[PDB]
């Protein structure tokens, strides 16, 4: 079941969205992290999935491929990120994050979960609750 | 005054997130429109007249301190925004939208609004004007 979309909620979402951004990218800088919110999208991408192909990662979507190649050999060069030849089909490559890279990754999981709580530790259970509930019925529509 | 936070919430928030930046990028670039939502974010900011805020974003780095500046000097380089000296403090430079980086802006604008009509869709009125002002509580408290 579907309705008009109220005008004012992109603009709320995205000012939030934005300041999430920026809370991240400013304490991995401080914190001499040295990567950038897209490396940081692509590590947790690598850990999510576990030994995903290198062509999995933007998949059902559009893209430039010359350019995520482009980002991964960036990622092994820095030695966050290992590839192996899949067993199953040798024209693929299995991402892998190395010590350092599950490291940086974990570092970065937590650095995004403290700007999460600093978000929502303002807001009473209750409408921390709802705020759930809002969200999951926008998701569980998909 | 802080509450426990919610275990559910930031899991959402980061799916509605995902969902929300993967469907954006990949929708610019199956136009190759050629910004990212950084991109699409300064230049919202130019547009809307808020150099403050633009300039608290850099400020709130540490090693990197140019981040921002280095974007503004691609934006009018790719000829998005353009510069003004300012009739009165001649050190400093007004930024606005060229005549492209408004027709640009407003189309990838357009392109977010729809992926936020497609996503918050399933909910109804009164559940789309909760998200909003939880949103923007939780941002107004930070």
């Amino acid at each position: 079941m579907n309705y008009p979309v109220n005008p004012d909620l992109m603009p709320a979402l995205m000012a939030v969205f934005q300041h999430v951004r920026t809370r991240i990218q400013s304490e991995l800088d401080c914190q001499r992290l040295d990567l950038t919110p897209p490396d940081v999208h692509v590590l947790k991408l690598i850990d999510e999935q576990r030994g995903l192909n290198l062509q999995d990662l933007g998949r059902q979507m559009c893209r430039d491929k010359a350019l995520i190649t482009r980002k991964i050999r960036e990622l092994e060069g820095r030695n966050l990120v290992r590839r192996e030849r899949n067993p199953s089909d040798q024209r693929s490559f299995q991402l892998f994050l190395t010590d350092e890279g599950l490291a940086i990754h974990q570092h970065a999981e937590a650095i995004m979960s403290r700007v999460h709580d600093e978000l929502f530790a303002p807001l009473t259970p209750v409408e921390q609750a709802t705020l759930v509930h809002l969200l999951d019925q926008s998701l569980a529509a998909q």
